[PDB]
């Protein structure tokens, strides 16, 4: 119920929300069919449009009209946007030259510098150079303020998921809006784009910026705005909010746009249709600048000009169907179009199994256009599984296709052109960055980076603390002029131990062998200086990583290679090593095919065994420092420790022994040298976290060696390729990889064939940040170099996306 007879006098786009059954005059009413009675009249005006003309100049006061153009107006807060350009020969912003704001330019009175988010729906990325010529407003806070190429969006690259990871600083998984369309099966309910259970509080976790805001005393604008308020409108509101005194005044505000996206939809990314609503939103950019002049604010406030994801060419013809794969398929509910979720029809149906469905999907056609995941197994850089709205079938669509459970769905529901909701590193669905104002950088370009980042900016930009989020803060100082955030450098928890030799061959019963009883003074004390850590500055470039929990390790000194060996899980939690562009790749020698040896170093009973391996019909073991990569065949022993060896699937034993022989190499072909640090990952319950010993579901057969669920690399090298890597004076380059470890290669439809047709391919689409990384294991990296902490935080959050341009 509302009781609609209440009255909006007085309280046009009031800031306070009030509660049924009174009537309300805020900027969601409509959406909520609840505005008064009046809202149209009184809220709404229309009378004689948005501009002054040189007739209305100096005008008699009318109510009645939309803005004004009496001499009154400035001291009201509700002149026309143009009214000074038409009536007392001023310029429009976007024909004033740029020029540095050095500081904040403010009217007495403000408290600090207010901060507008613009943000437009559905604004790819390459938009900002293809339509520049149309765009001027924009296309001088670009080229005067601070930008990047493009900002990256986070998976489901969908409208919803994406407004909130701006507000929240938080991954979809972690605060709960996982798509347009969720169903949550604790609270039996469903949320859709249309109707009313969405406004439900319950399903919008975590913290959004207007709320941090207020709790910290920071006074906020209302971001969200009802369909029907026109854009016009919705500017006037921001500007007159910015008039009032100064205990009502708020800090932070939003305003949204609806286009390009809608458009967009209907005409493809570059219909010719698109020029008109890149045009319109332009005009809307130069009102509120225009505006903010007339305020004596243009040189006050910072302006955020931020897209939420891109559009793709999408049409009908191009929807794969799954009746054309499931013999079964009234047996389950798709979530459909540019993503898949499948879950079952009927909970009551015991004849469900989610295993048979996915091998149904799985390479049944030459150029299939999806591919089936359980979601655990979707590349982790997509972090997209620890919530119970996310369905345990995944379909990933490729670019310019659609899914769908029947033709039938796809005629009774062509029209559309384009869509989105891809994989967020597709550059179709990349989009917009540009900050402007006193806070930001003068005529600077940033690197790429994602929009999990930007609400610790936000807060920064504001004076609040943020509330915990996905964000790195720090890795975005570098856009900012002042009110950067100076971070320290994680304590480490636990120290290593240092083992000397301790233990004589006998000793060990781990039902190993090598061939290697094969017999000097001069090398007798080289060897033992190699083993004391006489070559640690050439294999760990950057310092040792640092152990942020407590456990029980030890570091192990080696010719070739440096290692940190957990007593707990009976591996290396890390394996660092340095590959020059001159070195030379060798074979694993007849003779050493299956040699593992006792490390005298390390207990028996901190150490892996031959016997559990043998036993184990699925379970094979490698290595983490590659036997092909030694620097001499003395030096080769060291390779096959046991304190070097993991377990690893037959299956997966393809993947990794192509990276180390074949791949590495190259690497240091190309990058002129690179340090690599390998290691297990244990993430069984897929929240993105470090498992600790009682999350492990799987062993090595009859013992306690536990089984990674995926194996990572960090590969570093000099961004100035011309100095090697073990003698670099500036900046690094990374990339890195955390590779499933799965007892099949069904994700790889080519697999097959020879390696080198299929594995490189596997290992972009699980490309990774070394921060990503980090969470996984509880290691801090880059600990000792010569760069900023700032910079080694941009660092540790690149992605390499190997998209083209
Ligand atoms: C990205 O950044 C975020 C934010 O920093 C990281 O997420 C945090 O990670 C922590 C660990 O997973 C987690 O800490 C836990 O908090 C529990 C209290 O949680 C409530 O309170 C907070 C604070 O206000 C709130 O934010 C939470 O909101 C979640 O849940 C609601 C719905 O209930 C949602 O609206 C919201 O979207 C959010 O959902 C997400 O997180 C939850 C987990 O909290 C997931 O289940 C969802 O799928 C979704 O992803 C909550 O309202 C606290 O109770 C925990 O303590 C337990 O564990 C410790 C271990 O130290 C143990 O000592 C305790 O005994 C306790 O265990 C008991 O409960 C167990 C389970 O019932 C039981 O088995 C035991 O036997 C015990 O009885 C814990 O400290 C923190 O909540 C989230 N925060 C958010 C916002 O998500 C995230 O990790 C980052 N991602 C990456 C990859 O780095
Ligand atoms: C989602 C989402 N998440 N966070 N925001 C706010 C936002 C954020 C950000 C920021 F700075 F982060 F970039 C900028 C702009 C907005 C406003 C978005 C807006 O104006 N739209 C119209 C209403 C629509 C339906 C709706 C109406 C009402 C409600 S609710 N449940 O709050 O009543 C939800 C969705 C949602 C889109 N939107
Ligand atoms: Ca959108
Ligand atoms: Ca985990
Ligand atoms: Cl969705
Ligand atoms: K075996
Ligand atoms: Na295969
Ligand atoms: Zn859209």
């Amino acid at each position: 119920w509302t009781a609609t007879s209440g009255s909006c006098k007085g309280r046009c786009f009031e800031l306070q929300e009030v509660g049924p059954p009174d009537c309300r005059c805020d900027n969601l009413c409509k959406s909520y069919s609840s505005c008064c009675h009046d809202f149209d009249e009184l809220c709404l005006k229309t009378a004689r449009g948005w501009e002054c003309t040189k007739d209305r100049c100096g005008e008699v006061r009318n109510e009645e009209n939309a803005c004004h153009c009496s001499e009154d107006c400035l001291s009201r807060g509700d002149c026309c946007t143009n009214y000074q350009v038409v009536c007392k020969g001023e310029s429009h912003w976007v024909d004033d030259d740029c020029e540095e704001i050095k500081v904040p330019e403010c009217p007495a009175g403000f408290v600090r510098p207010p901060l507008i988010i613009f943000s437009v729906d559905g604004f790819r990325a390459s938009y900002m150079k293809k339509g520049s010529k149309v765009m001027p407003n924009i296309e001088k806070l670009r080229s005067c303020g601070t930008h990047a190429p493009y900002m990256r969006p986070v998976y489901p690259t969908k409208t919803f998921p994406n407004l909130y990871t701006l507000a929240t600083g938080l991954y979809p998984e972690s605060h709960g809006i996982v798509g347009n369309s969720m169903y949550d099966p604790v609270f039996d309910a469903s949320f859709h784009l249309r109707g009313r259970e969405k406004f439900n509080h319950r399903w919008w976790g975590g913290q959004p910026l207007w709320i941090t805001a207020t709790k910290q005393g920071v006074r906020a604008g209302t971001f969200f705005w009802s369909v029907s308020i026109p854009h016009e409108r919705r500017i006037l509101t921001i500007l007159q909010w910015l008039s009032l005194p100064d205990n009502e005044r708020p800090s932070v505000y939003a305003f949204y746009s609806e286009q390009p996206d809608f458009s967009g939809h209907k005409y493809g990314p570059f219909g010719p249709e698109m020029t008109n609503p890149l045009r319109e939103i332009d005009k809307t950019v130069g009102q509120l600048m225009d505006g903010l002049k007339q305020l004596r604010l243009h040189r006050c406030v910072n302006v955020i000009f931020v897209g939420d994801h891109g559009m793709e060419d999408v049409t009908c013809d191009r929807t794969e169907f799954l009746s054309n794969y499931l013999t079964n398929v009234d047996d389950i509910t798709l979530v459909p179009g540019t993503l898949g979720r499948i879950r079952a029809k009927s909970i009551n149906n015991s004849k469900y199994d989610p295993k048979t469905i996915i091998a149904a999907l799985t390479c049944k056609k030459p150029d299939q256009h999806f591919k089936p995941y359980m979601k655990q197994h979707l590349p982790k850089r997509l972090h997209y599984a620890n919530n119970r709205r996310i369905e345990d079938i995944h379909l990933l669509v490729d670019r310019r296709w659609h899914v769908a459970r029947k033709p039938l769905d796809v005629y009774k529901k062509c029209f559309f052109q384009g869509d989105h909701g891809f994989d967020n590193k597709v550059n179709s669905m990349q989009t917009v960055f540009v900050g402007y104002g006193p806070t930001f950088k003068y005529r600077t370009k940033v690197p790429p980076f994602e929009n999990i980042e930007l609400y610790n900016v936000m807060c920064d930009l504001l004076g609040l603390k943020p509330a915990p989020n996905n964000g790195t803060h720090g890795s975005l100082n570098h856009l900012l002029r002042t009110n950067t955030f100076r971070p320290t450098m994680p304590d480490e928890v636990s120290r290593p131990n240092y083992p000397g030799i301790m233990y004589l061959q006998s000793e060990f019963d781990l039902g190993c062998t090598c061939d290697d009883k094969v017999e000097n003074k001069l090398e007798e004390l080289n060897k033992r200086l190699h083993t004391k850590g006489s070559t640690k500055e050439r294999h760990l470039l950057y310092g040792r990583p640092a152990v942020l929990y407590r456990t029980s390790y030890d570091i192990l000194y080696h010719t070739d290679f440096e290692s940190g060996y957990s007593e707990i899980f009976l591996m290396p939690l890390w394996t660092s090593y340095t590959i020059s562009k001159q070195a030379e790749v060798s074979s694993i020698p007849e003779h050493l095919t299956n040699c593992v040896r006792p490390d005298v170093r390390v207990s028996p009973g901190f150490s892996q065994n031959c016997l559990a391996y043998k036993n184990d019909k699925q379970m094979s073991y490698g290595f983490l420092f590659p036997p092909y990569l030694s620097s001499s065949p003395e030096a080769k022993y060291d390779a096959f420790l046991v304190t070097n060896m993991v377990p690893m699937y037959p299956a997966f034993k393809r993947v990794w022994a192509y990276f180390q022989r074949v791949l590495v190499k190259k690497y240091a072909s190309e990058r002129n040298g690179v340090n690599v640090i390998s290691g297990p990952i244990f993430d069984y319950n897929y929240d993105g976290l470090r498992d600790t010993e009682d999350e492990i579901k799987q062993y090595v057969e009859g013992s306690s060696i536990p089984v990674p669920t995926h194996y990572y690399s960090i590969i570093t090298s000099c961004l100035d390729f011309t100095q090697p890597a073990d003698k670099c004076d500036g900046p690094l380059s990374v990339s890195s990889f955390i590779l499933p470890h799965r007892p099949d290669n069904d994700e790889s439809c080519n697999s097959s064939e020879d390696e080198s047709k299929w594995v490189e391919e596997l290992m972009k689409m699980h490309t990774a940040r070394v921060r990503d990384i980090e969470h996984l294991t509880g290691l801090d990296f880059y600990r000792k170099t010569s760069r900023s902490y700032s910079e080694i935080l941009t660092l540790k959050t690149y992605l390499h996306t190997y998209e083209s341009e």
